């Protein structure tokens, strides 16, 4: 029984301005951006949802790690949204101010799932749609009084190296690249990397994360969604896996998969870097070197 995925403007609007944020409702910027473009943190501080709290992915990861965009113990999370004043009663809704519409938040909404909680949502349309209509943004510093987060991962959510690997022979599960397809083929470069190689994983078909997007920014309806797939011959009736660089706009494909009614696509955190880097050559391809 799927709980609020996605929240309107309009809904987290008349709710903000109604204080309703707080123990009950707590709300999160997870934008991120490649160094040198923009700044999240700096353009949070400036102007962010009244009371909103940012999410630094930076922080919150696994840094011991050699891999871009792992998750962090159950404990650094939990200490984590802690101080973001975010219990297990709390509802959670994610946004960033990427272009598109979204980019880091349904990262978040995952990492959020994966770690037993069900009452996160994706704020739909991202800050862009939120300043489109002007709804009230503010530089006033969002203190949270910290709460105590239990935090449960949940495995079924989470693919590793490891089962990505036997899947590559098992063909149990659906590999989907959620990667713009000029780096899902070979021909583009993957970016900030060194020695890093464009190409997908065998077998892997591309679903990028853009065409989840209507131009306006919001996701679109399930119906044109349910195309998008079924047109990949891709089947929500089996099971799926979701690939990315570093394994955020993989959850793009959660999000929609999870609109649609499959709340079980599961994602490969690896991803491409790990994927490229662990990898014999013989799993993965590109068009160009071979």
């Amino acid at each position: 029984v799927l709980y609020r995925a996605l929240v309107s403007t309009k809904w987290l609007a008349e709710s903000i301005r109604t204080g309703k944020l707080g123990p009950g409702l707590r709300v999160l910027d997870a934008s991120w951006y490649s160094p040198g473009t923009r700044e999240a943190r700096k353009e949070y501080l400036e102007r962010h949802v009244p009371g909103a709290s940012f999410f630094d992915i930076e922080e919150c990861r696994d840094t011991a790690s050699p891999y871009e965009m792992m998750l962090p113990s159950e404990a650094g999370f939990a200490e984590y949204v802690g101080r973001l004043g975010i219990s297990n009663h709390t509802h959670v809704v994610v946004y960033d101010g990427e272009h598109l519409g979204s980019f880091y938040a349904p990262r978040v909404w995952w990492m959020f799932r994966v770690f037993g909680h069900r009452t996160v949502s994706v704020l739909n349309g991202g800050f862009r749609n939120w300043l489109k209509e002007g709804h009230p943004v503010t530089s006033e510093p969002s203190r949270p009084e910290p709460a105590v987060f239990k935090a449960t991962l949940d495995r079924s959510l989470l693919k590793t190296y490891e089962q990505v690997l036997e899947n590559l022979e098992s063909k149990r599960f659906q590999l989907v690249d959620s990667r713009s397809q000029g780096r899902f083929l070979g021909t583009e470069p993957e970016p900030d990397a060194v020695g890093l190689d464009s190409g997908h994983i065998r077998g892997a078909v591309n679903m990028p994360f853009m065409d989840f997007l209507t131009e306006d920014g919001f996701e679109k309806g399930p119906e044109e969604l349910r195309a998008l797939f079924q047109t990949k011959k891709v089947d929500l009736s089996q099971p799926l896996i979701a690939t990315c660089r570093k394994g955020v706009t993989a959850c793009h494909v959660a999000l929609a998969a999870y609109l649609c009614g499959k709340p079980d696509v599961a994602v490969y955190d690896g991803s491409w870097s790990e994927w490229f880097r662990r990898a014999p050559p013989e799993s993965r391809v590109s068009q160009g070197k071979s």
